[PDB]
């Protein structure tokens, strides 16, 4: 019958979706319902002919587009991406009224995206009442973190009553990539130490000991850790308090600066795109050079820092938009980690992403370096497929 | 004639002082003029019989105490501890009107302590007009940091116009300890990679490549990096912004919490003193255990992170109150760094601080581990003595 999985990702102003074959996890259809909540909303199926509304309206359009393509009868599972699962979700679950209630409980931890996810769930339940639906969380993989790894240095009341703690993100990616690495590197999952560098527009490092996440660079919010596209990353709180006095800016004013105006875009004053910055550096632009150098320095710093949660380091894995495609960043990051005895294979590192799961380190390297393309829709689908066998 | 150096440290509410022999750098007198700016002020010479006023009043008392001890005629040099030298000071200098003017320029970077230092300089110039006086800066050693190491991910204007950047502290300690390490470990200064862990009430890590500071854990303020006695250390700015909404606290309200109420005291809810917390952990107290475990985790994390600024790691050096005396912390931190191939010599690590400069790592260790007691007054004096030969 060739059943399919409908993967849904509801952002603050967009609904991204994919349709994957159950047997192969091949993408059969992809799209994005952009410009949400605004009066102008457009659906772009397969990147062609935009056609012109609330969250349910956009999904009803997608459902009617699958109905006219005769795929509605093949949708056996629906996968939902949830931004934040708090401490309540440690893995992917079958959606029920209880799960919805519990997602709503943790929604204050991400008031923007989580309510959009619930809107996507409410709509998909209305349109597909007979289809099994699953929730896959960004945070769930990092719930194996020890208290010493997730606690902040703040007073205990902030953690006990307010729930302030490290959660970490890109967890679905970090899990997927780690699983693939045991195959590629011929490692035993239960006797392994990996560092996964997820480098995209948002970026995080994760240390994976014996199949479990033990440290990750993002905190309670996606703002901590690595410097990113428009995100500052680690920043001295005293420096932020010093700025507030000099500029007369509040905490909310500076939160927007840290999130939207900082990072690669902030230092260079040009772009959050590395392709632009690399060219500018070769064209002699110094602020683009510094932005990249700082980006690399902070990546090296966190990769090495995260390695302290491992007993033995077996592999460093690059993934995400930047991790998969930037030959320069990988070279610089690896060369910034000679202290861990890394040796780069320059020609292998030059190979484009089309070569997929690949080794980029030379033989004398003490630690294997690799690129593994991340596929978050596939992991969502694979979780959905596995949960498809359940009788509940 | 046996000339001496008068070392002065002016805090926000105290004047600490020592008198060191020029030839040996042996402490001949030590004291503290505490309770400054308040109406009750007491001078404690050698920890006996407190005797009972502005910054000049307290120093005039010290000067009269040296006059009655017949040492005033032996004071050939006066050393001043300056909290912050901005970007203007890269080393210890002979104090002139120009230097004073320039210290005043950078005093907005530390409005509390720096003006107290200038008050100590103004007073010491009044009391000892014929004595050479030198300034030694907490920040100066970290001025060798590359832009990639000291820049934050914030927009460029914050660095260019406001001067927001990493400065780092304990620089005098980090320099001194690093110099001693080349002797103890038989290393060539110009071909070496050290990590210095300064663990006291305030704590910082510093990476020293070829004699130069290349990375350090504190930032623009002493609030960034390691979790400390009452300091939180690295904290997600988004988490702080999240708290502000829930509690209704401002940025200044949270700065005091981060600085005075957090850290070891914050998590344990008991003490900032490790001796208390160690006993409590053995007595079964869980929050004291977690405070120490988090303290160690964050130390391990930064030591390993800082090692990425080195090409070869030769030694890890412990110093400061905790680094010198805490057998437990050293054991746990080293055992948390098996990834760097560290091997602890348990019996050597048990040796008390009276054994001074000592190796605590076993032979199979890939990296030498050592304790080197820090002496900031001596480094101030040694800088003063060297600058004593100058004709200006």
């Amino acid at each position: 019958e060739f059943p399919v999985v409908l993967v849904i990702n509801c952002g603050s102003s967009s609904i991204k979706f994919s349709v994957l074959d159950v047997a192969t996890c091949d993408v059969l259809m992809a799209g994005i319902a952009d410009g949400m909540n605004t009066e102008n909303a457009f659906l772009s199926i397969n990147g062609d002919k935009p056609i012109n509304s609330n969250y349910e309206d956009a999904l009803k359009a997608i459902a009617f587009e699958l109905e006219k393509r005769d795929l509605t009868d093949s949708v056996a599972l629906i996968g939902h991406r949830i931004a934040h699962g708090g401490e309540l979700f440690t893995q992917s679950v079958i959606i029920t009224d209880e799960i919805i209630d519990n997602i709503r409980r943790v929604s204050p931890l991400a008031p923007l995206h989580n309510y959009a996810n619930l809107s996507g769930i409410d709509a998909a339940r209305h349109l597909f009442p007979a289809v099994r639906q699953v929730a896959v969380f960004d945070t769930s993989f990092h719930q194996t973190l020890a208290p010493e790894a997730y606690l902040y240095g703040l007073p205990w009341e902030y953690f006990s009553s307010l729930g302030v703690r490290r959660y970490g993100f890109h967890g679905t990616s970090h899990r997927y990539v780690s699983r693939r690495a045991y195959e590629l590197l011929d490692l035993d999952e239960k006797d392994s130490g990996l560092i996964v560098a997820h480098l995209g527009n948002g970026a995080s490092i994760c240390a994976v000991r014996n199949g479990q996440s033990v440290d990750t660079s993002m905190g309670m919010t996606p703002l901590e850790g690595l410097m990113m596209g428009t995100r500052s990353g680690d920043v001295d709180f005293g420096a932020m308090a010093w700025i507030a006095k000099e500029t007369g800016q509040t905490l909310s004013d500076l939160e927007r600066v840290v999130n939207k105006e900082s990072g690669l875009l902030g230092i260079s004053g040009l772009s959050s795109d590395l392709r632009v910055l690399e060219k500018a550096w070769h064209e002699g632009h110094e602020r683009a050079r510094l932005a990249i150098k700082t980006f690399v320095h902070r990546i090296a710093r966190h990769i090495a820092g995260h390695a302290a949660s491992l007993h033995r380091l077996d592999g460093i894995i690059f993934t995400g938009g930047i991790g998969e495609n930037s030959v320069l960043i990988r070279q610089l990051v690896i060369e910034h980690l000679g202290v861990l005895g890394l040796t780069l294979d320059v020609e292998m590192n030059k190979q484009p992403n089309s070569h997929g799961e690949r080794i980029i380190s030379a033989n004398p390297s003490q630690v294997i370096c690799a690129v593994i393309p991340t596929n978050e829709e596939k992991m969502i689908a694979l979780d959905a497929i596995h949960l498809g066998n359940v009788k509940a």
